[PDB]
């Protein structure tokens, strides 16, 4: 059913745009459902059936950020949480990113609380795919989810990233670091997290005349 399973994915989108009916006590079961399902035609491990099926989930949010924005961003942080295959949760995070600057200022701080759990077990996961998109979003998510936390949620955010300088690979080392730094742009007061960010690390390398983990090393210096 190789074939047989292309055509179900396809079906499903263009009958949701051409029912020009939307806010409707029908409409709101009918979007939950099948978005879930939009995934796993991409999660199943054929170039033909992750190619074609992953362009389909495109159609339907542009047809609706205008009508449907508070039903489509609900369905979407429930699998974050679930915390899935690192195929099944990498692709659903480019979206995230782009829909943060559409949210409303009325909604965001209940968006905000919800997300630290779950900002925090994708920079503990150890697949280099995962952690490459993390380091697109971070740039995208905290500049719009920026301002509306408090001075609490965000040094706790900041502790976690340290610890994932103490990996080996190339490519998980500069995706810590670019989080860091693009937070403190955004995150209550722009100058008081920059002082705060050079006394955790000189102390990594406090007096030099040590020996220092030449792989940490590195992790201080990307940072700056």
């Amino acid at each position: 059913t190789k074939k047989d399973r292309v055509n179900h994915c396809l079906t499903i989108c263009e009958n949701i745009v051409a029912q020009s009916v939307r806010n409707s006590p029908e409409f709101q079961k009918l979007l939950g459902i099948a978005m879930e399902l939009f995934l796993l035609c991409s999660d199943d491990a054929e170039s033909d059936v992750r190619m074609v099926a992953d362009e389909c989930l495109n159609k339907v949010i542009k047809a609706l950020m205008d009508s449907n924005l508070p039903r489509l961003q609900l369905e979407l942080y429930k699998e974050i949480k679930k915390n899935g295959a690192p195929r099944s949760l990498r692709a659903a995070l480019w979206r995230f990113a782009e829909l943060a600057h559409l949210v409303r200022p009325q909604k965001c701080r209940p968006y905000l609380v919800n997300l630290l759990p779950c900002l925090t077990r994708t920079s503990k996961r150890p697949e280099e795919s995962v952690q490459e998109t993390l380091a697109a979003a971070v740039p995208k998510i905290m500049a719009s989810f920026g301002n509306f936390a408090n001075d609490n949620e965000i040094k706790v955010l900041l502790k976690a990233f340290i610890a994932n300088l103490k990996s080996s690979s190339p490519t998980i080392r500069r995706t810590a670091a670019g989080s860091a730094v693009s937070i403190c742009q955004h995150s209550r007061r722009t100058q008081y997290f920059y002082s705060w960010l050079l006394n955790v690390l000189l102390g990594l390398l406090v007096p030099v005349e040590d020996e220092h983990s030449t792989l940490l090393i590195l992790g201080v210096l990307l940072t700056l």
